[PDB]
């Protein structure tokens, strides 16, 4: 009983129930026609005809380089650049739909932005199974699921040759835009703004924002010890800091984001952009000496917003896409498409971008390998190495695959079982419905999902039905794209969420991408050549290894 | 000393100050090019040089109503339409960009949505006039212009048949997005969400949302006084309302906006749509048996949002344009168009808007005048008459002219004395920069202006120059065209801020405005064929004269 719960609508048409016993499926403007949304247009027929396989189109962006190292030296570079923008980003809507409390378009979930938006409702919660209708009529224990699947055996590195710098970046990072409420509970961000704002180096809220400013020229407040310039102590500025009870005001480091005291990873970048933030301030009171700090700190916030999101584009998502079409982060391409400049980041965003695997079993900084009851919390680590020395150690240690599963070292084994159980409290919908929805084809099996026998065998053994795996689980436990981090749902859910988030940015608007936003040609340029070499390099006395790749192919 | 005070780049390039004794105009993506902005490209200018004077295109608007009913039985109407709405909405940013605090892009001023973006940055508070350049050391003191000019000598009525059905509508409409904060200051709106959120229904606030509720069938709380349904008083729904100090909770009627005890004009519409939130939830209950309360009530916010901007579009605005074009809402026709759907209303709308000229001399209703000292805080009056009578009442009393001057009647008088001492704080440009910002032509004289010889001379010898005339008095004192309610600039500088926060709804994205958004069919009608009369006569025991047009023309 309630049609809703069989997921009638095809091709993302809305199922709306009707009277009782009955429903309908709105296809307006799906592509599809009739009463599941399932009769093509003759173009959207077509078009989906000849659309070729995800599997090989990857394969082609890892194909002969020579032919590559061409295109990439023509405007075809920005062709594809181009398309893959408006291509990948058509699939997020614009403006939201829906929520925890809302499996429908209303005001509220429009405006209420402690919300998340899920870009397909709720498994009804008058559905027979917890997963619609297929399935097993109550799900596999998520403690089990993680240690018998999820959890490291025996390490298995990455092969794209990721390495920690990466790993970290991508913490630091995606700290910004996802950070569940907790108080509120599940569906509901503290970070409001939804993107890059920067809030992990200025605060979700304004009244922590000026407790972190020094308010002279532009600036951030920091401390100094020994030669360098560090974050300021909480001490220093108030703001708050989560710090494991019993450590003093006076060795805890105020930061942004309230979370960063955790680990150095998280810290040590929090240093280099404070570093770069103080750096672009002088330079631009250089160039107008009239300014006062306001303008300068607001300023410097958009330069650093605009080279935060060119690293993102043309070096961490290059590094693990592993592409060599040249991507490039030039907000012009999109100035003739019908793009939506907003962004709402997804909790299915959020469960995707939980990728714990790449953390290691134990943080070699220098010759000495250090425990994760070592690492994390170490209060002094970052200012006994040093920004110089932990990058070039960072730049180093390989990260793990994320993709392929049996790789989440138990110490941080536990996130993985929350997330688990938070899909449930979501109520996310199965995977597959998810795979349909982000243009793909459901599996057939869990042989064809995983792509062996044995984990296959015993998932089937445990869910009942492939049309019942997990969101999380399934996207983690895929087979790997040939020998890549993680296989095709990653890429095909993630890409999207992730360049309307970098491109939906107001800076990236026609409005706002002018010289005079970053405060002439000056400002400009900063963000136009920002390198994650550079970020480092010109912040710390002496250039390291920096990359986001293990080096040389060691 | 301050190159921007001399407003030197054109075409609205952006003068950004430089190391102090220089600036320097950013004309990026203006049309003009070269170091104040000014040299046309090719295109630019032939666009320019061919565009039709606005005095001239308003007469084709009311150029022979014979070939306006064939155009708009063809689907010229449509185009035509397209091109108001895209032409028209160009002209307004988004993102927004300034506010009282920022004359510069900030990421603040794009996310800190208490404040209202101007369009033009403030006159820099370090110029030799108050206004820039031009103009008297320290400008008129605003009672006496307000008193001199804007005051009413004698009753004009408004040309176009504008009656106070029209007037109230107005006011009642425009303080659902325009709330300034008093406690903060100007700048500042209380009215976040910044457009059509139907919060003068609704609340401002989530918290008041629920106070409003009944939390049964989707409906909104409620009393019923004599046979009909009238607003919960503030015994039934706490809630707050400004009531006189000394009347009490009971004879209090709870309803929304805060404000609207203030006059019966504003309860008589507030019961209007209350009964018709009530009305659109039992067809959608009727409909759909299974929804629930919550869903209920945010599908009929929905349902009234569209209602609201049909009646906007349709009705309202093509009684005060007067065009034969016959307009209309259809949200298509924007989505071919690059179009954002987000509003941020401006400060410089809200002055715009003050257009108190339309309040008459005395309140007519049956055969009994009223004084504003028996109208407003008239408690009775509303419950006493009916809303069917008062709807006739108001239908058939013609309001008064807004443009020309001398119309501001002295009850209200005080309002646009504050006002221009609010365009004074807020540092509001020249009237004319606004002008060529809008596209428009500055004046040469006050005799250009004002279009007679007496108030234009004592208007010189009080401004000093004309380039000094401040925004909101110059509004007001323009000349009126033809015979219509206002004169060029309300129309070329009010419109393009109104139809960007009509269109630049969420509900017209191609994303909302599909019909499950409204609940099917039903819903969706109800939004597509909503007109003033069913509002008025669907929620009343019977149909009175309901127009924005003073009846026959008698
Ligand atoms: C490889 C880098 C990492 C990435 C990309 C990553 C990503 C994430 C993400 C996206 C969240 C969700 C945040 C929220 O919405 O509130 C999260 C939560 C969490 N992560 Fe990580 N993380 C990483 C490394 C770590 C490490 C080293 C630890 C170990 C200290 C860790 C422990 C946790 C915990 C405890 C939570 C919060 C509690 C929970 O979800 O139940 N993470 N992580
Ligand atoms: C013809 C209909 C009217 C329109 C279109 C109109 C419009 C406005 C607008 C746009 C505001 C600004 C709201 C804000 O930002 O806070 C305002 C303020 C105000 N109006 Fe009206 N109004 C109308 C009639 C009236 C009447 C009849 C009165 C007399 C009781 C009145 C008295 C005021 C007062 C006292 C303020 C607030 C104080 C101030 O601005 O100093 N208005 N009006």
């Amino acid at each position: 009983v309630n049609p809703c719960c069989y997921y009638p609508c095809q091709h993302q048409g809305i199922c709306v129930r009707f009277g009782l016993d009955r429903y309908q499926c709105d296809c307006t403007r799906t592509g599809y026609s009739g009463p599941n949304c399932t009769i093509p247009e003759i173009w959207t027929w077509l078009r989906t005809t000849l659309r070729p396989s995800p599997s090989f189109i990857h394969f082609l962006l890892t194909h002969g380089r020579w032919l590559w190292d061409f295109v990439n030296a023509t405007f075809i570079r920005d062709t594809l650049m181009r398309l893959v923008l408006t291509v990948r980003s058509n699939l997020i809507p614009s403006p939201p739909t829906y929520n925890i409390a809302h499996d429908y378009i209303s005001w509220e979930s429009f405006s209420n932005v402690s919300y998340y938006t899920r870009i397909l409702p709720s498994v009804p919660r008058d559905c027979p199974t917890p997963m619609g209708t297929k399935g097993k009529k109550q799900l596999p224990d998520a403690e089990f699921l993680s240690r018998r699947f999820l959890l490291r055996r025996k390490f298995i590195p990455d092969p794209q040759g990721t390495n920690l710098m990466f790993a970290f970046f991508a913490q630091h990072f995606t700290h910004q835009f996802f950070k569940t409420s907790g108080k509120m509970g599940p569906g509901f961000t503290k970070a409001l703004g939804h993107g890059v704002d920067l809030g992990h180096i200025y605060g979700d809220n304004l009244e922590r924002q000026y407790q972190l400013r020094l308010f002279k020229d532009g600036k951030l407040k920091y401390q100094m010890l020994n030669g360098e310039v560090y974050p300021p102590s909480v001490e220093e500025a108030p703001v708050l800091m989560h710090y494991p009870r019993g450590i003093p005001p006076q060795s805890q480091m105020a930061v942004g984001q309230e979370v960063f005291g955790l680990l150095p990873g998280l810290m040590l970048y929090a240093t280099i952009w404070l570093r770069e933030h103080q750096r672009v301030c002088d330079l631009l009171k250089a160039e107008h000496p009239t300014w006062g700090d306001e303008q300068l700190f607001q300023t410097a916030k958009l330069i650093l917003i605009g080279e935060t999101i060119k690293i993102v584009i043309e070096e961490y998502v290059q590094q693990l896409s592993g592409y060599f079409l040249q991507l490039k982060f030039d907000p012009e391409l999109l100035f003739g498409a019908q793009f939506q400049y907003r962004n709402r980041i997804a909790m299915e965003f959020n469960q995707l971008y939980h990728w714990h695997p790449l953390m290691p079993d134990s943080f070699r900084v220098g010759p000495q390998d250090y425990s994760y009851e070592q690492f994390l919390f170490n209060t002094s680590m970052l200012v006994d190495y040093g920004v110089e020395a932990l990058v070039d150690a960072f730049s180093r240690q390989p990260a793990g695959r994320i993709g392929g599963g049996r790789n989440i070292d138990h110490h941080i084994l536990h996130v993985a079982v929350d997330v688990i159980k938070e899909s449930r409290v979501l109520r996310l919908q199965p995977f597959n419905e998810y795979r349909k929805r982000f243009g793909m084809k459901p599996y057939t099996s869990f042989q064809e999902l995983t792509g062996e026998k044995e984990m296959a065998a015993e998932l089937e053994e445990l869910y009942g039905d492939i049309d019942a795996l997990e969101f999380y689980p399934g996207l983690l436990l895929e087979k790997c794209h040939p020998n890549s981090i993680f296989g095709e749902s990653m890429i095909e859910m993630g890409a999207p969420f992730s360049l309307k988030g970098l491109l939906g940015n107001p800076i990236c608007s026609p409005e706002y991408w002018k010289a005079s936003t970053f405060g002439g040609e000056v400002g400009f340029n900063l963000v136009k050549t920002a390198t994650l070499k550079k970020l480092v390099c010109l912040n710390t006395k002496t250039c390291p290894y920096v990359s986001f790749h293990v080096p040389d192919p060691r």
